[PDB]
């Protein structure tokens, strides 16, 4: 039949998905289905076709086309045809893109995919449009497999029937719609599909779609009804975002049960009708509006079939509602009487804005209802020189950007015509939905940007907390004779930026009307404090005394403004305090230092000293000579230094470096792989088996990879790693270098395992445990020079008490030919001795080129090329 033309769609809209196999022309086998799509009423905006595909119902098509279509258009209800996304990409299951001979996966098979589509689906029976179901049912596969290449072909196709169908199609009179479970960053279809479609629908069906789920680990609620529009807040606009419940379906099953509308009483047991809106999710859901963004399109309901029909009660989850009903549609019409007695949807009217340009702009650029106002977060820019009056800008709430452009008819800029949002304030739309518990989100105040208002005589922005004053041209504001900028976040110092725009304003009005204390206001600032992005002091050089420091204090403070302030302590702020505009400070009288100035109290530091040795103790003792490297941590991140300083108490030390990092296990009674773990630079995770073996008492002998000159070492017990561990901490422990002047190095190397004992190796340093807990231990070392090592750990307790070393470290400075220069050092000593050999003469000449030599090895600051140069000397001298 030939189509009723009907009014544009204009929301609040109501939808409802009716199943083809409940209407009485789709199955004359059965008589239990008493239900005929047609009865749908004129409250219904939208009335979806959803079909089983694997039934025929070639009966029901005809009823449709010929009878129920005409009757729902004349009473104003759309007819839309749902088909799944796998009917846009081929595969199992895809309907017509089965048949690749004539749709190829090409541009023109595409497009021609998509005129059969729109061909099929909705022209056959002169649909009002499309509807496609996006979700993981539908989703494109390929011998059950899902289908990378027929998804990203979907979202091909989809443009194509965009281009035939739908607001940018050639037929506008039909609908293109979405309707999807997923979320936008979980839907590969909405950012090329949504410019599209003229609506989209949401399936938020059950509490987990009204509440979000809670997501346990986190201990909040996820994939909220508010995260869900905001994701899509990017693709659409509100006006085309609808929100959707269900009805209970007959034999629902697990997975399948939402309770969006009321259940059968536990004690009615011959009752399967409840038309009772009362208390619904689906009652909320028609008054739900989004906090940001603007009023949503309207709602839908899933299996509209069943309207009226009450829900089976929970406790029956594993009956009389299970019966089929011949449905009047009360639920639905009940739902569009509450949705057109929201007044958020009355029109944007004369009242609003006066000012026909103004309005207009609005109109285009944000919205057509009032309650968009309320919810607008986005743009506003005015830039229509015709424009008289701003009345009506103080209706938006939430605005984030407004452009005042050469609106030169303007002459007065105060709160009267300004955003309601111009100062901080909390969110104060209701909330309707239930939840797990509302904290009123902050309202970010709006931009301002100014330029080009030439017949601007007054601006008061006065006790609106702004931060800056960026977007005002000031230069093009030439007719300014009052200004009051008073009361508000500024930081007005010489050299800043919102000094600059002040003193353009303070001249233009000076030269007008002349600058006195009624036409020019400025005062009762209260800047706020900023952490700084960098910090200066990297070195701090202290005496050896009986003194502790307060590194933080010492090293990461100040206080900066927006403008670029900096303000490092109470001094600064004083003279901040007194600085003068007109013969008087912008700063407020009760704004202290106290009040300005950002707290370091929760920061936490990381003091390393030069052996490699840490601690968190954010006092430094200076009773002992060491240099330190400071790192300064945020609460926020606690593994990145937001500060570097180093600390000298005394002489600078040089700081050393692990030289057994990176070193290779050779042999020793132990997990050789766990081995390697000690010399990984790590502590390692806790959940790492480290173990060197099965004994209480392991060994791993090992060597070096750089020539250097060890001063220190270090080993730590698996409290470092954990706190709470329950390994017994190492008990005694040797470090040791193999004796290479008794024994051969070449037996060592070809036999390591047989070198596995005392006698081969010479104990540099013995560890007793005291007893009380010790993350670590460390000691100093007399310049050894080994390439070879060998480490005893032992915990002394029983078996299966196995020694837990996180890592060794063999400290010192990187130094070539070590071993060498050692030998002519000690050679020296050697002659030193043999006083019967030598003159006392020829040994105080060499004992001075002795004591040169072990005074460049023992520098604080360590001199490579001063100790290649005392030991070349040395060297020289012992020949002969
Ligand atoms: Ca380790």
């Amino acid at each position: 039949p030939e189509k009723i033309p009907m009014k544009p769609l204009h929301g609040p809209l109501y939808g409802g998905y009716f199943r083809t196999w409940h209407d009485k022309t789709s199955d004359p086998t059965e008589k239990d289905k008493v239900n005929s799509m047609g009865e749908l009423p004129k409250e219904v905006d939208l009335a979806f076709i959803f079909h089983d595909w694997t039934k025929d119902y070639s009966l029901f098509w005809k009823e449709l086309a010929t009878k129920h279509v005409p009757k729902l258009n004349k009473q104003g209800t759309r007819v839309i045809r749902t088909i799944p996304w796998r009917f846009l990409a081929g595969g199992d299951n895809s309907g017509i893109a089965e048949d690749t001979s004539k749709y190829p996966n090409t541009p023109e098979g595409n497009k021609a995919l998509a005129k059969a589509i729109v061909d099929e689906y909705v022209y056959k029976y002169n649909l009002d449009g499309l509807d496609v179901d996006v979700e993981h049912d539908s989703i494109p596969k390929v011998d059950k497999k899902e289908d990378t290449a027929g998804v990203e072909r979907s979202i091909q196709v989809f443009e194509e029937i965009g281009k035939l169908i739908g607001p940018k199609g050639v037929d506008k009179s039909r609908l293109f719609i979405m309707d999807s479970t997923y979320m936008a960053d979980k839907n590969p279809l909405i950012e090329r599909g949504a410019p599209y479609i003229n609506l989209l629908l949401v399936q938020v069906y059950g509490s987990q779609g009204e509440k979000g789920g809670w997501e346990p680990v986190s201990n909040r609620p996820e994939k909220t009804m508010e995260e869900r529009w905001q994701g899509y807040s990017k693709y659409i606009r509100p006006e085309q975002y609808m929100i959707g419940f269900s009805f209970y379906e007959e034999n629902a099953q697990e997975g399948n049960l939402w309770y969006d509308i009321n259940s059968r009483k536990d004690e009615d047991k011959a009752n399967g009708i409840n038309t009772d809106i009362t208390g619904t999710r689906a009652e909320r859901y028609a008054r739900w509006q989004p906090k940001t963004g603007g009023v949503k399109g309207g709602i839908f309901s899933y299996a509209i079939d069943r309207d009226g029909v009450a829900h089976q009660p929970k406790k029956y989850a594993k009956d009389a509602t299970d019966n089929i009903f011949h449905s009047d549609y009360s639920v639905s019409k009940a739902l569009k009487t509450v949705m057109l007695k929201d007044k958020s949807y009355d029109l944007i009217d004369e009242k609003d804005f006066p000012d026909k340009a103004l309005r207009e702009a609005v109109m285009a650029q944000v919205g057509t209802r009032k309650g968009d106002l309320e919810r607008f977060n986005g743009t506003l820019r005015l830039d229509n020189p015709a424009i008289q009056s701003l009345e009506g800008l103080n209706k938006f709430k939430k605005l984030a950007q407004l452009d005042l452009i050469g609106l030169s008819r303007i002459t007065k800029l105060d709160r009267s015509v300004l955003p309601a949002n111009m100062k901080p304030g909390k969110d104060t739309l209701e909330t309707v939905l239930e939840t797990y518990k509302e904290e009123p989100a902050t309202i970010p105040p709006v931009s301002l940007k100014v330029s080009g208002l030439t017949g601007l005589k007054e601006l008061d922005l006065s006790g609106f907390d702004r931060e800056t004053l960026a977007g005002l041209d000031a230069a093009t504001l030439t007719s300014l004779e009052k200004v009051d900028i008073s009361g508000n976040k500024l930081d007005l110092a010489p050299g800043t930026e919102n000094r600059q725009i002040f003193d353009t304003m303070l001249s233009t009005i000076s030269n007008h009307v002349g600058s006195n204390e009624q036409t020019v206001k400025f005062d009762k600032q209260k800047p706020t404090g900023h952490y700084p992005d960098t910090y200066g002091k990297t070195s701090l050089r202290l005496p050896v005394a009986n003194e502790k420091v307060d590194l933080q204090s010492q090293l990461l403070f100040g206080t900066v403004t927006n403008q670029g302030t900096l303000i490092n302590s109470e001094a600064d702020y004083k003279a901040y305090q007194n600085h003068k505009i007109a013969g008087r400070s912008f700063v407020d009288s009760n704004y202290h230092y106290n009040n300005f100035k950002v707290s370091y109290e929760n920061y936490t530091v990381k003091v390393t000293d030069s052996t490699l040795g840490t601690t968190t103790d954010k006092t430094l003792a200076t009773d002992k000579e060491e240099t330190y490297k400071v790192d300064f941590f945020s609460p926020a991140d606690k593994t990145k230094a937001v500060h570097t300083a180093k600390v000298i108490v005394g002489d600078e030390k040089t700081m050393m470096v692990n030289l057994a990092e990176g070193a290779t296990v050779i042999g020793g009674s132990a997990d050789p792989v766990n081995a390697r773990k000690v010399f990984d630079g790590q502590l390692g995770s806790e959940t790492d088996n480290i173990s060197l073996g099965w004994d209480s008492k392991q060994s791993i002998i090992f060597k070096l990879k750089e020539d250097g000159l060890i001063k220190h070492w270090r080993f730590f017990n698996d409290s470092a790693r954990n706190p709470e561990t329950t390994n017994k901490p190492i008990q005694e422990a040797s470090l040791q270098i193999f004796n290479i002047k008794d024994y051969n190095l070449d037996n060592l190397l070809e036999n390591p395992n047989k070198f596995d004992d005392e006698k081969y190796w010479i104990t540099v340093d013995t560890y007793s445990a005291q007893g009380e807990r010790a993350t670590a231990f460390s000691n100093t070392l007399n310049n050894i020079t080994s390439k070879y090592w060998r480490v005893v750990f032992d915990t002394k307790g029983d078996r299966y008490s196995s020694p837990v070393v996180p890592e060794l470290q063999i400290l010192g400075y990187p130094l070539p030919n070590a071993d060498t220069i050692m030998k002519t050092v000690t050679t020296a000593k050697e002659l030193s001795q043999q006083k019967d050999k030598f003159s006392q003469k020829m040994l105080d000449e060499l004992k001075i080129k002795e004591m040169a030599l072990e005074t460049s090895l023992n520098s604080k600051i360590f001199d490579v090329t001063a100790i290649n140069a005392n030991a070349g000397v040395l060297k020289d001298c012992i020949e002969k």
